[PDB]
């Protein structure tokens, strides 16, 4: 009655774990920051694992909505997680606030999506251009085999090929337990230019330490991507082999700015690890929830809601975002980025900047 309760969906175990404890952790830092009350209405979040397997996703969806009539569910940190959940959040008419998930078509599933992490065509666009534009005229790709790897693919050889680049081989890999090693053994023999490579969440320094391993190291091919693959969640534990990677993304620990300086000093002091990507999606994502209930002065209904979070500007740890009113998808900075170490620890230096990017999968 006074209570207002968030059903939080995410991976805390299993393959995406990295993603749902950045998550869970950011949303405890937010309320932490700006206590648990808002609009006279009691916060309550409650944590559901499900596994990154959307089977789970869905019973648990179902368990908070029916059970524990939640007013939100939050999280879903791979797309299909998101997309199995999507019906519930129509039929319920409760919002659905994505924080992880990349897949441009997932605002269209749901007219109660709202997204607050990114899409994979924001990044891949740019990452796209800035290699054809930068001299790199052979690429092989190295793609996730499920639906934001198969964006990033699409838009990036898009741009990539629209710019006189050419893509000489394409590889895919499963989500579940990929082995990196005969990509990487290919790249060995074959040297294109650079590899364009998009791994989610967690799986980077999987990717790197295998890099590393083959000695790739030394092969004078480039590592270009999105940034998923040098997320800031992991980059504190891989080697110099990281050094000079170059990836287009919406959000860098390195990002200068008082109030991601402020983030990053909070989150490291609370929990002792650099956020990544993941971790701001889910801060975001709270802050949306939060300022929807102020706007609306404590009405909790999902249309209420909905209109509310249409075309909310603010400052976020990553840079200024919105929510676009016409798609609920989240217009961001997208950032271009080299990693460097800085005081000992590798970074993504942020570079170059293009403003406000909408979702190319929608535009």
């Amino acid at each position: 009655e006074d209570t207002f309760k968030v059903g939080l969906i995410v991976p805390m175990t299993g393959g995406q774990a990295s993603t749902g404890k950045q998550i869970d952790n950011a949303i405890k830092l937010y309320i932490k920051k700006h206590g648990d009350t808002v609009a006279g209405k009691k916060i309550e979040v409650i944590l559901k694992d499900d596994a990154a397997i959307p089977d789970n996703t869905k019973r648990l969806a179902q368990e908070l909505i029916v059970n524990d009539k939640v007013n939100v569910i939050a999280g879903f940190g791979i797309t299909p997680a998101a997309l199995a959940a999507a019906p519930l959040a129509t039929q319920a008419k409760v919002p659905e606030i994505v924080m992880a998930a990349g897949t441009s078509i997932i605002t269209e599933r749901s007219p109660y999506i709202v997204r607050t992490s990114f899409t994979l065509a924001q990044s891949s666009i740019i990452i796209g251009d800035w290699a054809a534009k930068n001299g790199i005229k052979k690429v092989a790709t190295l793609t996730s085999d499920y639906a934001p790897g198969n964006d990033a693919l699409a838009f990036f050889k898009e741009r990539f090929t629209a710019g006189g680049g050419e893509i000489v081989e394409e590889i895919k890999v499963p989500l579940a337990n990929p082995d990196f090693a005969p990509f990487l053994q290919r790249m060995k023999d074959a040297k294109p230019d650079a590899m364009f490579v998009f791994v989610p969440a967690g799986q980077g320094g999987n990717f790197m330490k295998q890099f590393a391993e083959r000695g790739l190291d030394k092969s004078g091919i480039k590592v270009i991507g999105p940034g998923d693959v040098m997320d800031d969640d992991l980059l504190n534990s891989m080697g110099d082999a990281a050094l000079g990677v170059v990836t287009a993304h919406m959000y860098s620990a390195a990002h200068p700015s008082a109030m991601n300086k402020e983030f990053v000093a909070a989150y490291k002091k609370e929990f002792g690890q650099r956020p990544g990507f993941m971790a701001v999606g889910g801060y975001d994502g709270i802050h949306l929830v939060f300022e929807a209930l102020k706007k609306t002065g404590g009405k909790a209904d999902g249309d209420s809601l909905i209109a509310a979070m249409k075309g909310m500007k603010w400052e976020s740890p990553r840079g200024p975002i919105s929510i676009d009113p016409e798609t609920r998808d989240i217009v961001q900075n997208i950032y271009i980025r080299k990693v460097e170490k800085v005081d000992g620890e590798l970074y993504n230096i942020e570079f170059a900047k293009f403003d406000a990017v909408k979702d190319p999968g929608k535009t």
